[PDB]
């Protein structure tokens, strides 16, 4: 039911975006107009997750992809992780700008209400996405929703502090502080500890998001690159492969995984005599069993002049595998 | 080489960042310093390309990567393409924001000069980057990333020139204020309003062109990392030619995929009739694979029906076998 949760969250994002646009139009606040389009990024993340899930629904050999689209979910997870990292850097740059150029919010009450609505939406999204292969895509979506929830917590706390520990002027009163620039060059009621509360909270949220996102990005990149899974030791596999009767040379051992538990192995063997190859093949498959290998393709090279006899004419092109 | 070009572009980017920082310090135009900080996007793109180029040369097998890190270049190209797409979406969002509300530029002269310097730097970068496919994929990604900011600098220069030549300023307190832009504190612009919306429309056209030119690279990188059979290899024809040899009666699981550039790996299961004189047909299947772009193969003969493959696990789990 992965598609159901994604569709529900996407529908909620649309409803909350429409609510924010309506609130902005009725209150004629341009900041809410600006913030309404900021969830196009979340909508894009949900669309990418949905596309990856839909394309991973099919796993069949095709004239375009022999393996099928099994690697669609890991690609979607990688795309979501990169998008989240880019968003984190963008909001970090925005936080630096806020440090350099502080802003003063308008109507803290409506901002607090919007933040509370967003916080409820985000916490129920976490309730849907806490996971009550395909988990990596769900993990990336959950990380994105958690980043949105942290942003909502930040805006709620910022609005609460600005409403409880700040005092501005509603008219031309004498409270101008030269810390913030004034238009055309224009007291102690409103301290400066609040204007800088939003940027520091944003920086902390950026650090938390990067901390919790780095493992997902690392795993997605390691899957997309042809890396042996961390649960498989190459040295032990080689040791058990050479300790097999009838086989003495094992070259071209390439081990990698497509997605999830679909680990694929490939090796060449010098299997002594041709007639008794079949008995050795079952032992080789069993040996792959003790490890985590299952997809296999073993080449029984028969006959020290050359390591691999079935090699091509010229490999100087480096067009091979390793 | 290629690493030297990346180091040179990184040095130029850092020099331009220093130039914009000092210009902002001596001018107090904080938008210039904001753009200097934005150049961290180019810094990050060049750093990613540098890391990919450094790690791609480790072609030898490793205890953690049996294939080696020769997939690093294509992964770096994919990362740069996704970063460029995200930057393009951010630019389009900013253009929509400018439609929502415009801004008045403080001083067209210094921003025009900074834009000219950026245009020259980006033109030098384009000259560097215009001239294995995997090595070229990273080069093309960096070239597109440079061209995006080159177009951005061109937009800045054009807007500055038009704003200076064809707009009327309003600084001193007078009747020159117009509600076209919001008036702080509740407050006749003889300059045409056509200029207030020159950054956004040009940025929209630029992002359209950038997305159009970055779609092919992103698609190619995604296809390579999705184990898509290369477009120059036909699976059906290769199956038909493999089944034409005398010693093979049936082939299953012709897993063909592209590793990087011109490295295609094909693993196939064939059913040979007899172990005697088997090497006669192994040479033929290797040759017929060579007849195409596949040079690194691995074939498993199966000597023996109802079952499709006589070698399989005890459970034949559909979630643990390939395809
Ligand atoms: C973020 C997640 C990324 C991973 C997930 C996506 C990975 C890519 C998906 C592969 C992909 C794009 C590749 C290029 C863009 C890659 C962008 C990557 C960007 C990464 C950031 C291959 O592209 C297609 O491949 C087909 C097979 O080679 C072939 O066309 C073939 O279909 C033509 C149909 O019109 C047809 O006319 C032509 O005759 C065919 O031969 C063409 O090559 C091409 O159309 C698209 O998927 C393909 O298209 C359909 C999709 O739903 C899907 O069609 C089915 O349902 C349709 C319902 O309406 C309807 O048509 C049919 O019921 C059925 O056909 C295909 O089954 C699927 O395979
Ligand atoms: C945009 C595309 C980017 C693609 C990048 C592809 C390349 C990735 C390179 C990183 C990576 C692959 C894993 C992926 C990480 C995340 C990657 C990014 C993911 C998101 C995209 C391999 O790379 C490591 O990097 C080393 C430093 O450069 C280098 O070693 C250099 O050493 C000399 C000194 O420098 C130099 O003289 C020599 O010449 C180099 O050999 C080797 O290449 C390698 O060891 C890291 O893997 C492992 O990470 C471990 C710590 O987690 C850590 O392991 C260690 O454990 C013990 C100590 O705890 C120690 O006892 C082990 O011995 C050791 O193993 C190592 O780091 C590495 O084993
Ligand atoms: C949003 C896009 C455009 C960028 C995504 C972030 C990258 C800039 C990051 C993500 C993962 C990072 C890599 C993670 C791990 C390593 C291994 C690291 O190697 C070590 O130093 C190992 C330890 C040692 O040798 O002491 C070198 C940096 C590198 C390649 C990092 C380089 C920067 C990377 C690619
Ligand atoms: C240096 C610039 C480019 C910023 C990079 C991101 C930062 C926000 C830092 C702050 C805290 C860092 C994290 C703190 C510690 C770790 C250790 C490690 O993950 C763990 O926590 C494993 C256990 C351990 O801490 O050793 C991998 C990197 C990570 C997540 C770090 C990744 C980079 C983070 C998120
Ligand atoms: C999400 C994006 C912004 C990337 C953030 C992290 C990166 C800036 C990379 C670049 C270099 C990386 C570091 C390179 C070397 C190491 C040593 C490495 O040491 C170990 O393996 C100790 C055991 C352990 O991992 O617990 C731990 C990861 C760490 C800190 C890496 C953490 C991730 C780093 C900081
Ligand atoms: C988070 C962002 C930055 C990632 C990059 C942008 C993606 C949202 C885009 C880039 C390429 C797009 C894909 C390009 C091509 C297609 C094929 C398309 O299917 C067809 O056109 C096939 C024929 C048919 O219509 O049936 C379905 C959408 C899809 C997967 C697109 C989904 C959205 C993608 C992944
Ligand atoms: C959705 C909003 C936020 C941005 C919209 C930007 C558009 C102006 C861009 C985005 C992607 C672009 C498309 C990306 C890919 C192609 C394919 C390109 O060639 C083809 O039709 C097939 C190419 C092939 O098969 O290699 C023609 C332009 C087109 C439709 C582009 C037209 C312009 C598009 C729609
Ligand atoms: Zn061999
Ligand atoms: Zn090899
Ligand atoms: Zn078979
Ligand atoms: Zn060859
Ligand atoms: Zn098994
Ligand atoms: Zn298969």
């Amino acid at each position: 039911r992965n598609r159901g949760r994604l569709l529900c969250m996407l529908a909620l994002t649309f409803m909350f975006m429409v609510l924010e646009v309506v609130v902005s139009r009725v209150t004629s606040s341009l900041a809410m107009l600006s913030d309404s389009f900021h969830m196009l990024s979340d909508v894009l993340a949900l669309v990418v997750a949905l596309v990856a899930e839909r394309f991973a629904r099919r796993t069949h050999a095709t004239q375009k992809n022999t393996f099928g689209w099994i690697r669609a979910e890991v690609m979607g997870a990688l795309v979501n992780a990169i998008f989240l990292t880019g968003l984190c850097f963008a909001i970090l740059l925005e936080a630096i700008e806020r440090f350099i150029e502080p802003h003063e919010m308008q109507q803290p009450l409506v901002v607090l209400g919007v933040g509370v609505a967003g916080l409820l939406v985000n916490v129920l999204g976490l309730c849907l996405f806490h996971h009550h292969a395909g988990q990596l895509n769900m993990r990336g979506v959950f990380l994105h929703v958690l980043g949105d929830a942290l942003g909502s917590v930040i805006v709620v706390v910022n609005a609460l502090v600005f409403y409880f520990s700040w005092k501005g002027c509603s008219e031309g009163d004498f409270c101008v502080n030269p810390c913030f620039p004034d238009p055309c060059k224009a007291y102690e009621a409103g301290p400066c500890w609040v204007l800088y509360l939003d940027p520091t909270l944003c920086v902390v949220m950026v650090c938390i998001l990067l901390y919790t996102t780095y493992p997902l990005l690392k795993e997605s990149a390691l899957i997309l690159l042809q890396t042996v899974p961390k649960q498989i030791d190459i040295r032990n596999l080689i040791k058990e492969l050479r300790n097999v009767e009838g086989v003495e040379e094992v070259h071209e051992l390439h081990v990698w995984q497509l997605a999830g538990s679909r680990i694929i192995a490939t090796a060449h063997i010098k299997c002594e005599d041709p007639t008794s190859y079949m008995e050795v093949a079952k032992t080789i498959k069993d040996v792959f069993h003790n490890h985590g290998i299952h997809a296999t393709t073993i080449q029984p090279e028969f006959a020290s002049v050359v390591p691999c006899e079935l090699a091509c004419r010229t490999q100087c092109a480096l067009k091979q595998c390793c």
